[PDB]
């Protein structure tokens, strides 16, 4: 295994929306210019990569998905010193580069050279890594992780503690920082305060993580499918509601469940009835409802802005506002000091050639997160 | 004069909508348990009162509005321990009773006992005191200052120092303490920082005011009414940018010149496009949109949640924030200190008789704020 070889291994290529994963042979070249090539270990199932597969995620297609997986270095850039070869890192689903505007501010990870906001399917330079029967296969948001080796920036990568157990640290790379971050970090949790969670996947249980890590008094989770409360309640969830119960509207619910409105909102679904839910069930005056779940795309709302003009506060996040080669690291470095017990969201560990099956176990509801170890 | 007779008195009473205001002769009655009747000195005239006679303000009319204003009290009603008669004070656009539970976290203004979330147009003892040819008259949120004497709550009025010239000082009492409020505290503006401010009313050009109160280093003020620019610079608009001049739209003329989105954006016009606007203007990542205009009743927005969902924060306001009670007397205390220079926003002195014209001043956009001094 020489360092500038051009690699035939397995991927799964997904060619155009609403198909399976078609797990089949790529060619992966060797890293260019500020790259590093990544032999892959496990690889998180998020339900992003069921937005591009149902098509609320607007991506060029054919591509390889996939961007919540931990790897390790095994060949590496002409010109890059962060990561040597034979260390574990994490790709970065959102990048920092350290130069932009947004990563010199104190608040703000999302750096202007993302693949998300203006999504070219690429890497940075223009060009694609992946060929597979000779035409050129996209990348997703600059990690694109599904397959056994992965090309990724030296921006867009993190190195991690040589000791971490990659098929739970895998995790920390898209769904629990996304979570834990939006409840600690963007939303600032205070001690006391009354939550609620829209959505209790992998992201919505690491916001009731984060949000019982920052010390809440009531945290109410909400979600359709009853099963995963008794997930819910182990990670902290004190009170859950379900919305299928009640004739009445879930923002009155909330309302008088709560006394006049929760404290902190979150909305970890991704649509656009509980993200304006989400809003109007916060308190009017000092309510703080944060946005997670990704909405379709081309698609508005119809909200009443006096919601906000009384007081409420109604923010997004991307990756939890985690700068990433800077949290990722302390993250998994928090994770040896057993600050958060990460075991709770890993259900399924199923191995890569199973991938659609993992896909079935996220459609049907009946899993928090499937592992793909490699 | 005694403490407890009716008083006729005139006052501008609004019959129905889109309609002069009448003014006429009404019968106050005495204050009863835990209220305030004021001699009222000078009443400025809002926006918010065109909102009520253009009808993007239900309230239940017949209605005497009017709530930027500073008086004299009178006559006192039993169990009130704060004023006294013969002091200055200033009725407020918002109560602060002390007891809720807004009132006792620590950020939030918007109590639970007012009346503009559910406007009854009453008092809280569920009785108004301004009777016109024998009818019932309604209040306007508690605070209606359309007339030679009102009658306010002892958690509607805040008493001020003995030496403060009402004329200029009523606009502590809604405009100024909103805009200027919204700047200091709300966004809680930044040193160095780029604003954005969408209208140059009372409102607007005190948001000028307190940005660059609190040190922002561009502010870009935006506004149709060219003629508002002349007073928008000598308040700190180090830029100002008409969005009729540019055909290509104002969110990337305001990205463009700002290179990615100002730091700060503000919205003190109204209407629901430029709040859409003025979120889309900020950065992406660090970006804070206030929304301070109240819109049109129930109608919703047409917004991309994506726009939040990249790190934006979309925060509301009414009274800037600030608890009325506790920040009107050190509001007009740091007048006295000459902190803000407040001529600017009077442009008009009118007697009260010619109440209607000073609305012409407001509609035809000939002034920013009309003094109405008795
Ligand atoms: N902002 C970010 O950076 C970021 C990162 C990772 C994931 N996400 C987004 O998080 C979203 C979900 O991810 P996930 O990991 O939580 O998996 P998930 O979709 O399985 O969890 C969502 C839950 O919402 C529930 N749901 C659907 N409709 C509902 C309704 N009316 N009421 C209540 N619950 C309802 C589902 O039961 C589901 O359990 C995805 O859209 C993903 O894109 C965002
Ligand atoms: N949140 C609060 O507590 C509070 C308090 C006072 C006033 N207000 C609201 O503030 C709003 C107006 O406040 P004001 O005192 O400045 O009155 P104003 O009418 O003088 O200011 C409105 C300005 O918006 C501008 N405008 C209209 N359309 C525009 C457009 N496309 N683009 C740019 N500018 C446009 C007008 O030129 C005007 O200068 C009102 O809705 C009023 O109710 C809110
Ligand atoms: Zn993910
Ligand atoms: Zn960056
Ligand atoms: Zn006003
Ligand atoms: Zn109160």
């Amino acid at each position: 295994s020489t360092a500038g070889k051009v690699i035939k291994c397995k991927a799964a290529v997904l060619w155009e929306e609403k198909k399976p994963f078609s797990i089949e042979e790529v060619e992966v070249a060797p890293p260019k210019a500020h790259e590093v090539r990544i032999k892959m270990v496990a690889t998180g199932i998020c339900r992003s990569d069921d937005h591009v597969v149902s098509g609320t995620l607007v991506t060029p297609l054919p591509v390889i998905a996939g961007h919540e997986a931990a790897g390790i270095v095994e060949s590496i850039g002409e010109g890059v010193t962060t990561v040597r070869p034979g260390d574990k890192v994490i790709p970065l689903f959102t990048p920092q580069c350290g130069k932009c505007r947004v990563c010199k501010h104190p608040e703000g990870n999302f750096c202007l050279k993302n693949d998300l906001s203006m999504p070219r399917g690429t890497m940075q330079d223009g060009t694609s890594r992946f060929t597979c029967r000779g035409k050129p296969i996209h990348h997703f948001l600059g990690t694109s992780t599904f397959s056994q080796y992965t090309v990724v920036d030296e921006i867009s990568v993190a190195k991690i503690d040589a000791a971490s157990p990659l098929e739970k640290v895998c995790l920390i790379g898209c769904g629990f920082s996304t979570g834990y971050g939006s409840a600690v970090k963007v939303a600032k949790v205070t001690q006391g305060s009354t939550c609620a969670v829209f959505g209790l996947g992998g992201v919505g249980l690491s916001v009731i993580m984060g949000c019982k890590a920052a010390g809440a008094a009531r945290i109410i989770g909400v979600d359709i499918n009853k099963d995963k409360f008794a997930k819910a309640k182990e990670v902290g969830a004190t009170e859950c509601v379900n919305p299928q119960d009640y004739k009445k509207p879930i923002q009155e619910v909330l309302t008088e469940m709560s006394n006049g409105g929760v404290d902190f909102s979150f909305e970890v679904i991704g649509r656009l009835d509980t993200m304006v839910t989400a809003l109007s069930c916060c308190q009017e005056a000092y309510g703080v409802s944060v946005i997670v779940g990704v909405p379709p795309d081309s698609q508005n709302l119809s909200m009443n802005p006096m919601l906000l003009l009384s007081g409420r506060t109604w923010k997004g996040a991307i990756f939890g506002g985690f700068k990433s080669k800077d949290s990722v690291p302390k993250l998994v470095a928090d994770f040896m000091a057993k600050k958060f017990a990460l075991d709770p969201l890993i259900t399924h560990v199923l191995p890569f050639e199973k991938i659609n099956e993992g896909f079935d176990l996220l459609r049907s509801g009946e899993s928090i997160r499937t592992i793909l170890t490699f």
